[PDB]
């Protein structure tokens, strides 16, 4: 954290010179959650705790939202000296209501790099417990006469990035594909768009001994390998970061993320009682063969696993992030973006005006403004 420290610093460095933008950086209160990967009974170490935090970002220009990004950070604790973090990139989207040229690719990369700079201890200082104790008072006692957990871990811990590329008309902006200015990448372009972002993350932010993995489920590895040849990070391989013998059973290896085609298919296997039957190999085949084919669309899975070049030591300021007091408040603010109709620019205007009004009135806070620094 030497040149660029703030989320303001990071966004500004990739946004066009002298142009003005605003951002929403919204964050849930960290909470205890189920392990990312289902534990096996016959394993010698099960996580002490798994802590999950959502970062939701929205970028604005000229009083209109135009981009949003939803990311989940999981800190998995095995002991005091033994921990891992994983950044799951869940949904990125645009609505086409921006009248200036920006690189959404670079905005997306730079956001993840801000996130990579956060000390995992930031999420561990105040954590909502998975099980809360309550004493409930029966109304019978009224007459006519009347806790957060905390943890620590090392700053420099094993860092994972996971994402599933799959194009759609929209993920965060309903009916935005009705906007003729919205630019939708096809599956192949989108896989390349994310592979470019990850390649730069590896080169700018990770040590040279880092695992970098790409698979295209149900497809022969010969296609994957050819593409990887153009990467600048020297250690990309075909496959994933889940591999190895927790047994070959998919359920004890596949991570389970919100709204992810994985989890969705593990859940179908659960309903079919086949969790103790399907190997990782059959998994990737049936994922495509039985579930993902209906989308008629090129999809890929990408994983990174390794150590950051610089020790993450940022605790985001109130400028960097807004953490609502409440889960209801988090949800109401996010829904001003995600519950809007974007078939006209009026949806992009209304999202901005509702968000800024909510923040000002309920939380005495503004959207942050940015002046771009990148020349052409
Ligand atoms: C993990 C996941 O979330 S996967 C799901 C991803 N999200 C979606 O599929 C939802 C729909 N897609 C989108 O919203 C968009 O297509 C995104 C966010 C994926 C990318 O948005 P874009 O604005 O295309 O991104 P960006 O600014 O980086 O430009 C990408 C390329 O498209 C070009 N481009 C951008 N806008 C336009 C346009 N209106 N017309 C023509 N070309 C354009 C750029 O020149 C660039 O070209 P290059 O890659 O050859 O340099």
């Amino acid at each position: 954290m030497a040149a660029m420290m703030s989320l303001n610093d990071f966004l500004s460095s990739v946004l066009p010179v002298s142009e003005q933008f605003e951002y929403l950086s919204l964050q849930s209160i960290p909470l205890e959650t189920h392990a990312v990967v289902t534990p096996n009974k016959d394993d010698k170490r099960v996580p002490k705790s798994t802590i999950k935090t959502q970062h939701f970002f929205s970028l604005f220009h000229q009083g209109k939202v135009f981009f949003s990004l939803e990311v989940y950070v999981y800190v998995t604790l095995w002991d005091e000296a033994d921990a891992e973090r994983l950044i799951f990139v869940s949904k990125a989207d645009t609505n086409g209501y921006c009248n200036t040229r920006v690189s959404v690719r670079d905005i997306t990369k730079i956001i993840l790099e801000f996130i990579l700079s956060i000390d995992p201890n930031y999420y561990l200082q105040k954590v909502k417990p998975a099980i809360r104790s309550y004493k409930k008072i029966s109304p019978e006692l009224i007459s006519a006469a009347s806790l957060y957990l905390s943890f620590t871990c090392p700053r420099e811990i094993l860092t994972k990035i996971c994402l599933f590329t799959r194009p759609a008309s929209q993920y965060l902006f309903p009916d935005s594909s009705k906007n003729s200015k919205k630019h939708i990448l096809n599956g192949e372009e989108l896989m390349k768009w994310w592979g470019f972002i990850l390649d730069r993350l590896l080169i700018e932010c990770f040590q040279n001994d880092t695992q970098a993995k790409l698979r295209i489920p149900g497809e022969d590895p010969a296609r994957v390998r050819s593409y990887l040849r153009g990467m600048k990070y020297p250690l990309w391989q075909v496959g994933d970061i889940f591999t190895s013998k927790e047994n070959s059973l998919a359920v004890y290896n596949i991570p389970l993320f919100p709204d992810d085609p994985k989890a969705r298919f593990i859940h179908q296997l659960a309903e079919e009682d086949r969790l103790l039957k399907v190997s990782l190999s059959s998994f990737w085949i049936e994922l495509q063969e039985r579930q993902e084919f209906k989308l008629s669309v090129t999809s890929s899975v990408m994983g990174i696993s390794g150590y950051s070049l610089a020790t993450p030591s940022l605790f985001p300021s109130s400028a960097d992030v807004i953490v609502p007091k409440s889960r209801k408040q988090f949800r109401a603010i996010k829904k001003y973006i995600t519950g809007e109709e974007y078939d006209t620019e009026e949806g992009a205007i209304e999202a901005f005006t509702n968000i800024r009004d909510f923040l000002l009135l309920r939380m005495a806070t503004n959207l942050q403004s940015l002046t771009g620094k990148r020349e052409h």
